[PDB]
């Protein structure tokens, strides 16, 4: 119980938005920002992981993906609107969503 979204940032390999599936197997909803070196192969990606189920927008890159969750934020003033670039962050909301909460911080560095 608790209205909570998270951003997972897709960056090269996949494991980042298959771990997607189990985040939001836990009751909330999920969207994907792909990022890719070919906006082709990127452009695929978007539609594959549509299929899967996840609402994938395309973004440019860290800078644009901050303004994009602040706007959504903006929008929905309900719910946590999490930001995962690494797959260190996917597997760390594993365990937030299991705490039903938080661990220490609503931002990473590394």
């Amino acid at each position: 119980m608790g209205s909570k979204i998270i951003v997972i940032i897709s960056s090269d390999d996949t494991t980042l938005e298959e771990l997607a599936r189990k985040i939001k197997d836990e009751g909330l909803e999920v969207y994907i920002l792909l990022k890719d070196k070919d906006e082709k192969r990127l452009e695929e990606k978007i539609q594959k992981l549509k299929s899967q189920g996840f609402e994938v927008r395309k973004v440019k890159d860290d800078d644009d993906i901050d303004k994009w969750i602040d706007k959504i934020k903006k929008e929905r003033p309900q719910l946590e609107v999490r930001k995962v670039t690494d797959e260190d962050q996917a597997k760390q909301i594993l365990e937030d969503l299991k705490k039903k909460g938080s661990l220490e911080h609503h931002h990473h560095h590394h």
